């Protein structure tokens, strides 16, 4: 059955994105039959990340994940279809656990566990300001491998259309629902492939990355879009 | 004396921001003769930002500071000359510990409580990438007030400068422990506080940072500099 995963960075219980996100965690659920796994730091706890690189990336070791819930959000993560990340916008950036949320997961920065997922953003301000929250969320989570579907900015000074926005965003989703949407891949994304292959192609055949993609045999097809609909 | 304040949103004890920051710390105090504190997450407790914007700015209600280190924290930047701030780079943004560092002195956004003092920042990234913390890091502490002195960014890659441009922070850092550099504001700053002053100008008689701004003269002030030399 379709699942989606929610995952709000606030700490704020009074949180106006949390309100939000609740919104249209009830509109979706209320239009479509779907599985919901709403998360927040309020029903999950993940530790600030402390990886080091080397051994992140050379070893593929998380020794947060078997501590908290962190293997739990990542199962969830995988199993998921939908993928719907939200912050507030504090001092012009995400919030303190939504890059929490980045990190812990930083550990597949090379690896497109997300492709074929579709992700969905929330971005809140108080106070607006012309940040660069959703262009910043793009790039991360489409890095990843998710299709960016649909980006949601809300701003107090025009509170008064958040309503209109997030029946938008749950229009979008519906389409993935329904089945109209497939998941293609961007200029971006197809570059940061090309790219990731010629360098893990020369690392050592015990490295943990290249060791993932002879695996999953991201360095046989021809394209990432390809790869996924070939073989995965 | 001469007071530096230091603090490096580092969670990894083997942080090359950290290396890099204890090496820029052991350089100026090996020149001259200085106070400075260093903190991190590793001798200083930070719990993450919880507040909620009404209750912040329009009381100046603060229900975290006077729980952990960030009383101290916020004394000791405020009898600083010289704050420094670094930040490794992961995920092309500040660390977790360095947003939540921003979110825990917020409060003092509409304040210009860092006039005067002169900042420095340090972000570390490891890879060879695009972002632009320097430039975040940059806008937040100026529009708090604070004079960016210099700005150090290290990246990772065939030419090694690091030690170059730690040098150069030290010989600004240096113009300011003698008195050769003065406090001025830029033209970024004066737009923000004008901005500021008719916003908070129409604000209720009681709004926590109007009277701020009402008991610290800085309504009848022609411009933040003005205010700082004529007040300060």
């Amino acid at each position: 059955m379709n699942k989606i995963f929610i995952y709000a960075g606030v700490r704020n219980h009074n949180s106006k994105t949390l309100e939000y996100t609740k919104r249209l965690s009830s509109i979706i659920s209320s239009r479509n039959n779907v599985d919901i796994s709403f998360r927040t730091p309020f029903n999950s706890e993940l530790e600030i990340s402390n990886s080091d690189s080397e051994e992140l990336f050379k070893k593929g070791i998380d020794r947060q994940s078997n501590a908290d819930d962190g293997g739990v959000i990542k199962k969830e993560l995988l199993e998921s279809d939908i993928i719907i990340i939200s912050s507030p916008v504090y001092l012009q950036n995400v919030s303190v656990d939504t890059k929490n949320f980045i990190e812990r997961i930083g550990g597949w920065s090379h690896l497109f566990r997300l492709a074929g997922k579709f992700v969905v953003t929330l971005d809140v301000a108080e106070s607006n300001g012309s940040d660069n929250v959703s262009e910043y969320l793009r790039d991360i989570f489409s890095y990843m491998g998710g299709q960016i579907l649909h980006q949601v900015s809300i701003t107090n000074s025009l509170k008064d259309i958040a309503e209109a926005q997030l029946m938008e965003a749950t229009y979008k989703i519906e389409d993935v629902l329904e089945g109209k949407i497939k998941y293609k891949t961007t200029d971006y994304q197809e570059r940061a492939y090309q790219t990731l292959k010629l360098i893990l192609e020369n690392y050592d055949s015990e490295h943990f990355e290249k060791m993932y993609w002879e695996k999953k045999r991201l360095f046989e097809a021809n394209s990432l879009e390809e790869w996924y609909y070939v073989e995965n």
